[PDB]
């Protein structure tokens, strides 16, 4: 079935928690494991979704945040770039490798891509990400946020 | 007080109408100037119209208006609009007494440098019910509030 987790909100660390712990459970995945982005929903109540992803090495998420939402991300294998914007331009970029996990609270803007090919993660939010917002430039350069429904 | 509008959301070019509409008619908001002091012009479910008088320290901070489009019409005065740019080198426009401007749900602003006493109608749809308020590191690195109001 779906998974069996408490009835209410998880916090970053508790996300972080599940993620890692379903990377260890693939009786939780495996099947789902899918190549096209692909995205398989493991898990979605009112508290919390899980989402197993599976990467080609164009996939690119775009910068983005979550707007209410607290997440984690564990890679289980390959490898992706996690990149925070910074106002300058001179973007933080961080490779994240297979076993490792980070978390993140509701006001993270971020974007996730450079991932080697056939890379899987599984990524947890709480609340569930039913909003996005997806950050876009003009040719000004001037900056706008679309929010988008994920339900 | 109550308003005659459709029943629905308004886009933005209805609602820079509505608020010049609105600063055409003084017995509507005069009542309510006072020296951001704010005072609600009419609220429900479609629609959220303020009037906001204006000291020269005020300044909203760098926010979008997550799903409401807006518009503003300085009655009296004039504000810095400025919209960011990546790279650090904003847009900035001065916007006097007289003029107004529209936008979408997506924008991204900041208002600010007005000058002592000014006074402008704001109007919302959907309701603001949510601002996501941006903000630095030292780092440099940017995230966003969703603020509920
Ligand atoms: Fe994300
Ligand atoms: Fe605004
Ligand atoms: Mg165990």
């Amino acid at each position: 079935g779906e998974l069996d987790l408490p009835e209410r909100n998880l916090d970053r660390r508790e996300l972080r928690d599940l993620v890692n712990e379903l990377a260890a459970h693939p009786e939780r995945w495996a099947e789902h494991v899918m190549f096209p982005r692909h995205y398989a929903s493991l898990h979605r109540d009112a508290y919390v979704d899980v989402w197993l992803l599976c990467w080609r090495a164009e996939d690119d998420t775009g910068w983005h945040d979550h707007d209410i939402s607290s997440g984690a991300v564990r890679v289980v294998a390959g490898a992706l770039k996690e990149c925070n914007p910074r106002i300058g331009g001179e973007h933080l970029e961080t490779v994240v490798s297979e076993g490792e996990s980070f978390s993140f609270g509701p006001d993270h803007i971020h974007r996730l891509t450079g991932a080697v090919h056939g890379s899987v993660s599984i990524h947890a939010y709480s609340p569930p990400l039913w909003r996005l917002g997806q950050y876009s430039i003009d040719d000004s350069g001037v900056m706008r946020r679309v929010s988008v429904s994920y339900a």
